[PDB]
């Protein structure tokens, strides 16, 4: 027989600027034989982009620095035998990308993205600073899926996440909900003799809650009259000298940012 195949070219899958290298090891039988590599139509020489080189029975095609546009079919023929034998060519880049996530204070948070190269180290910024694997915070790398985890999520986590692989980024933003503030004790109808004084009470779930009273639609300020007294979750209203003009329904809106605002009603009575 002309020529005597021992292994042929196989499929190549490079990353970007690397060389792909298709070798096929085949014994030629005759001199006048020879070994020619093509691409479409054109049987390829030695230059900056092809190395064609030959060591006994092994025969090799060295495409230098791959890019993507040199994608397509390799082949060859020596004598009787041809082979084709396609390049792949993988470009690192961000395949799908980190998304907005919004949360629930105390969450684990979760935050992914997907690189188009398994095992890539990269580094995550919170802010734009670089962050650590510290404590609360975890970050993995899974074949192609780079992850952020963040245990038991508190506001001062919100802000922008970020995930780098060289010069490549991928971004997004992580927001948190507070839990809302709650009254944990509503203020409660009050009976009053004329002249005393009346003290309306109530507890809100936080402290430092800013309180603003009213009487029907009117804000009320402190004064001689309206005694005003705030003490970590619980504020008070004393009302003095209560007469049949301070009769009728009063209402307090406890706000404590960022946890919304909460209101409570009551109602207040002469003997």
């Amino acid at each position: 027989m002309p020529v005597t195949l021992i292994k042929d070219i196989e499929n190549q899958t490079v990353l970007k600027d690397n060389d792909a290298v298709f070798e096929i090891d085949i014994k030629i039988n005759y001199p006048e034989i020879k070994l020619s590599w093509y691409k479409g139509t054109e049987k390829l020489e030695p230059s900056d982009k092809f190395e064609i080189s030959i060591d006994g029975d092994r025969h090799t095609l060295r495409v230098k620095n791959c890019q993507l546009k040199d994608q397509g079919n390799y082949r060859l023929v020596c004598g009787p035998h041809i082979a084709s034998a396609k390049l792949t060519v993988i470009e690192p880049a961000w395949e799908r990308h980190l998304q907005d996530v919004t949360l629930k204070e105390g969450q684990t948070c979760t935050m992914t993205c997907q690189f188009s190269v398994p095992n890539v180290k990269s580094e995550w910024f919170r802010n734009g600073r670089i962050l650590k694997p510290q404590g609360r915070h975890k970050t993995e790398v899974e074949h192609k899926v780079h992850k952020l985890t963040i245990a038991d999520v508190r506001a001062e986590d919100q802000g922008q996440y970020t995930c780098k692989y060289e010069d490549l980024e991928t971004s997004a933003e992580l927001r948190i909900e507070a839990e809302p503030i709650q009254f944990t004790k509503r203020i409660q109808n009050i009976v009053v003799s004329e002249h005393q004084s009346a003290t309306f009470e109530c507890e809100v779930s936080f402290d430092d809650a800013i309180v603003t009273w009213y009487k029907g639609p009117t804000e009320l300020t402190e004064s001689q009259k309206y005694n005003f007294r705030n003490d970590g979750r619980c504020h008070y209203m004393t009302i003095h000298n209560v007469t049949p003009d301070d009769e009728g329904v009063y209402s307090v809106i406890a706000r404590l940012e960022p946890r919304g605002e909460a209101r409570s009603t009551a109602e207040l009575y002469l003997t």
